[PDB]
């Protein structure tokens, strides 16, 4: 188990078939998780499931550049449970982020920000228990 907020590094940033794994367990009163992959202090990707956006729940994803947040891609499929075990696995591919959520696909995000290899941090942050987090070469 980690202290969240957790920072991964992610030496030389991304690159297609990096396969990120998160793996951690919803609080029960939860409200909000982040990812943050960053590229200095831009966001090439933030995922963010909301627990309770006007009593809905949504995931918000976006790219934050020169502190400006851009526009938002929401998806209502929303596969996070107060109290419950999560695997969140961020895909990396040569377009876009592919991300699956307990071995179930959910949503792709295409790459805004183009040097991969310049998003050099995932942070990790919310209302979670964090297991561990690692990425591997499929
Ligand atoms: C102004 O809205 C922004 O939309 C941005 C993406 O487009 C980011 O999701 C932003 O999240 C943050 O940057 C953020 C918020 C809180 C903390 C502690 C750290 C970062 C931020 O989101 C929120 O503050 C927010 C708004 C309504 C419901 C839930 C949240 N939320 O989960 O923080
Ligand atoms: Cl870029």
């Amino acid at each position: 188990m980690l202290i969240v907020p957790y920072n991964l590094p992610l030496p030389g940033g991304v690159v297609p078939r990096m396969l990120i794994t998160i793996l951690g367990t919803v609080k029960p009163n939860a409200n909000r998780i982040a990812l943050d992959f960053q590229r200095g202090n831009d966001v090439a990707f933030h995922f963010n499931p909301r627990f309770n956006e006007n009593n809905r729940r949504v995931i918000v994803c976006n790219t934050k550049l020169d502190n400006n947040w851009g526009r938002e891609e929401r998806q209502s499929v929303f596969p996070f449970e107060s109290g419950k075990p999560f695997k969140i696995q961020v895909l990396v591919e040569p377009d876009h982020f592919k991300v699956a959520v307990n071995d179930a696909h959910l949503l792709q995000y295409n790459h805004r920000v183009k040097k991969l290899n310049e998003i050099s941090k995932l942070g990790i942050s919310g209302d979670i228990d964090l297991t561990s987090a690692s990425y591997t070469m499929i």
